[PDB]
DNA sequence: GCGAAAAGTGTGAC
DNA sequence: ATATGTCACACTTTTCG
DNA sequence: GCGAAAAGTGTGAC
DNA sequence: ATATGTCACACTTTTCG
């Protein structure tokens, strides 16, 4: 509809898995769209530590923040989880294409309203819920999205204790011991991959 | 400018402090607009605990989450700090103003713009930080708000070891010894009011 | 500006 | 208290040419 | 579906 | 190896009518 006028103007690239889309730092010039594929937003302390916030998929706009004042930089990191297909456009030309059509603005800030939801949540987690918490509603939010598929009994998913340490923001191995005490207690299965219930 | 082109499309009305302007659960349909006063976003534990999520002041827009889907709740709660004139219009009659004058369209989503890196941040030094780092932090910040005096050497701050406690998510003892910790270090004075960079 | 009622805060071994 | 992190490395379990 | 690294992971007791 | 949460209430400071 909207979205192929836009995406005409754009020039599209396909990033190989694991690149780095985003650097943190970097000043905002670039608007992004993810075309195909899907994306790992993460930040860092200088001490070299990393958090995901959150995976993005195709439809969702990338880099946003930066259009909005100018000066600024890229607010967090943007690295290839798969390969991606990504219109990008510069801020520029976008800030015009606004003033044709409205539409496309709405569709941004739609996204940017359920992230300021899905984010604000995820302080409260870290704030109110001990680890083993996090960690069940990661596992429930997680074996959902599109990259779960339909177990007989309770969704699958793939993902490392390593990975689920950096969402829940504890480690491998505490992320270890208490997914067992899951098991255990019966809500999930695991081996490699993570068989909800 | 066309901020005023929509006020006189909304409809003001005045609250009293601590009055909670918006609640936990409730259909968003109305997206207010701080005409004067402060106020602040929470949510809460499964019992009652806050965690402030961030202050709001004059010329910001509160409840915008609902305005780009339908039947959504609100999501979290907003409390006066101060009195606050708070404009309203309704979803429908704003959408009705954007496809018109996108200039607001333009206005609101910059504000959110700012609070999803401002968010992203508080994950980050909840994440990250321990108490006195995310203490010393907060207090990096409000000293940088709006409602904070001007003092000879520092920044007024005026709070309540609990709002800290809830702002930074650790209990109210804690705050008041690492508040202390700091004096002794020379690099904040307090006693209701406090000062931040010595004293 | 008054103070009385309400709100805020330390303390310390687990 | 009570919850969670931090150590080394041989260990699985998953990678793919 | 072949094996061989490459990843990813459980110790424990301070 | 560690940090911060806990519990009660005299005592201190803020509120607000
Ligand atoms: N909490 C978040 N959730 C989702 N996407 C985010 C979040 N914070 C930042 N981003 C995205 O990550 C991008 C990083 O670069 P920009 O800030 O330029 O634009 C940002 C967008
Ligand atoms: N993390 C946040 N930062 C700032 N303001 C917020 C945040 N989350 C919600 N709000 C505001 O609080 C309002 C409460 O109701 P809505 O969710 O309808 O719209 C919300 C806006």
């Amino acid at each position: 509809p909207t979205l192929e006028w836009f995406l005409s103007h754009c020039h599209i690239h396909k990033y190989p898995s694991k690149s780095t889309l985003i650097h943190q730092g970097e000043k905002a010039e670039t608007l992004y769209y993810i075309v195909k594929g899907s994306v790992a937003v993460l930040i860092k302390d200088e001490e070299g530590k990393e958090m995901i916030l959150s995976y993005l998929n195709q439809g969702d706009f990338i880099g946003e923040l930066g259009l909005f004042e100018e000066g600024q930089e890229r607010s967090a990191w943007v690295r290839a989880k798969t390969a991606c297909e990504v219109a990008e456009i510069s801020y520029k030309k976008f800030r015009q294409l606004i003033q044709v059509n409205p539409d496309i603005l709405m569709r941004l800030s739609a996204q940017m309203a359920r992230r300021l939801q899905v984010t604000s949540e995820k302080v409260g987690n870290l704030a109110f819920l001990d680890v083993t918490g996090r960690i069940a509603q990661t596992l429930l939010n997680l074996a959902k999205q599109p990259d779960a598929m339909t177990h007989p009994d309770g969704m699958q998913i793939k993902i490392t204790r390593q990975e689920i340490g950096q969402i829940v923001g504890c480690s491998r191995e505490t992320v270890g011991r208490i997914l067992k005490m899951l098991e255990d207690q019966n809500l999930i299965s695991a081996h490699g991959k993570t068989i909800v219930v």
